């Protein structure tokens, strides 16, 4: 069952073009915002493209980016919140992953509204 990755900030799909570029989209029209939460293992997450099979990574100085294979960077710790929102954080550099108002897309530190995510399940 893919996802839609909603971000509350400024109410962006995080999207992942096939390119390797990472960004927010308002517009839940495009074909490069679902996702599969693949398991690690409890609580672990890769977050794959479902149109392109890459996977979400980030770096040690923040950039987000697109992989075609799961490189040493790609592994998350999902948090469910006690807000009802989800949190992704990097489990080999700390880099919440958020979206910011404009769109753009970082790690980010706790604290800040661009680090919540609504999972949204497809049909």
């Amino acid at each position: 069952k893919p996802k839609l990755l909603y971000c509350s900030n400024g109410g962006h799909f995080l999207r992942i073009l096939p390119d390797g570029t990472v960004d927010g989209t308002r517009d839940r029209s495009d074909q490069h915002i679902q996702f599969q939460l693949s398991a690690e293992s409890v609580g672990e997450v890769y977050i794959k493209s479902t149109e392109t099979g890459q996977y979400l990574a980030i770096d040690t100085d923040g950039l987000v980016y697109g992989s075609q294979t799961p490189n040493e960077e790609c592994l998350f710790l999902e948090r469910l919140e006690e807000n009802h929102y989800n949190t992704y954080i990097s489990k080999k550099h700390g880099w919440y992953l958020g979206i910011k108002k404009n769109g753009s897309v970082k790690g980010t530190h706790y604290g800040q509204k661009a680090i919540l995510f609504l999972p949204l399940p497809v049909s």
